[PDB]
């Protein structure tokens, strides 16, 4: 099953201290972790650092689960460690401009999930493993995948010198698990249609209250999609860029599917690349824009990443128009 780091890949974080420009930089929504690839283990220590406490982990135990997790991602061009640290910042933005709204349990839970919500994603799509019946889509009928991101989480905490949350309550330790199942289980965008729907009529009705615990979990579930889609957030460049390895690993999967005698939907269709521009417009139109308007409803302070998606919105149509300009690969 699961991969374990090595004594010097945690005794290495452990000593990490984050450069003080970056500081700054780590608490705007539109920080783009890229260029800092060595830096990525530690700007995830910084966060929970600032946003739990410095005193929330035990330190070697939080250094020990946090380079394990990243050896449980693998080398795929898309779902991976480098997007596993992106979801997590947009989560820390997030919280960040909602402190108080959440609790320490939440706040730690929600850090943590972001950073597992991926583990051992192997670069196929619930719809494959579904069509094609891996043994996971016997295990795990719906939400696939998001069921063994959650297992593989599960799996590393009970590691030896793992359990970051060993310390809690016998009652917290419950009800962090359950924040983080909840969480991850969110991230099926199958879901996010829903979830949505209800959040904008609980919004609209004025009836949202986040003294009620199902309506917390259904804010949870949104702030994790947003997070989850944040590379639509960011300025152009880093969008498109990231464009290219999402649709890098659909277009592996579609190839797995014309072997199978299934001819693939265009989206994982290499020899549809024409219909990309299109395809964004229709995602952005149906998922992105949607779901940064109904947080931004629920939560204003989150009002930058609805801003951005509607620029990058506005970037795909002028790539549909024959309007963009150089482009770099
Ligand atoms: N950016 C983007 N486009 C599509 N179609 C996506 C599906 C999942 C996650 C991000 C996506
Ligand atoms: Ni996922
Ligand atoms: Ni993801």
């Amino acid at each position: 099953g699961t991969s374990i780091c090595t004594s010097e890949e945690w005794q290495g974080l452990m000593q990490f201290t984050l450069p003080v420009r970056l500081c700054k930089e780590i608490e705007l929504f539109h920080f783009d972790i890229g260029p800092f690839e060595n830096m990525w283990p530690g700007i995830f220590v910084y966060m929970v650092h600032r946003s739990c406490g410095t005193s929330c982990f035990e330190l070697e135990k939080l250094c020990r689960f946090i380079m394990s997790v990243k050896k449980n991602y693998r080398r795929v061009p898309y779902h991976n460690w480098k997007h596993a640290v992106t979801v997590a910042h947009c989560m820390y933005a997030i919280l960040q401009n909602n402190h108080t709204l959440f609790t320490d349990l939440e706040r730690k839970g929600l850090l943590i999930a972001c950073l597992c919500h991926d583990l051992d994603h192997r670069g196929f799509s619930n719809s494959y493993l579904q069509k094609f019946d891996h043994p996971l889509a016997a295990l795990y009928s719906t939400s696939t995948m998001e069921q063994h991101h959650f297992s593989q989480t599960v799996s590393i905490l009970q590691l030896e010198g793992h359990n970051i949350f060993s310390t809690l309550s016998s009652s917290e330790y419950e009800q962090v698990l359950e924040i983080i199942r909840k969480a991850i289980i969110a991230t099926d965008l199958a879901l996010y249609f829903g979830n949505r729907k209800q959040l904008e009529e609980m919004y609209q009705t004025g009836s949202l209250n986040l003294n009620n615990q199902s309506h917390r979990d259904r804010v949870i579930g949104l702030m994790m999609t947003a997070c989850d889609l944040c590379s639509v957030t960011k300025l152009w460049p880093v969008t498109k860029l990231t464009a290219n390895d999402i649709y890098a690993e659909f277009w592996a999967e579609g190839d797995e599917m014309k072997k199978l005698g299934i001819q693939p939907i265009p989206m994982m269709d290499r020899d549809k690349k024409d219909e990309v521009p299109q395809g964004q417009l229709g995602f952005y139109n149906a998922v992105a824009i949607p779901c940064y308007t109904t947080l931004t409803q629920i939560l204003p302070p989150t009002e930058p990443l609805l801003k951005a998606c509607r620029d990058n919105l506005s970037q795909w149509e002028k790539v549909i128009r024959g309007e963009e300009t150089a482009t770099w690969i």
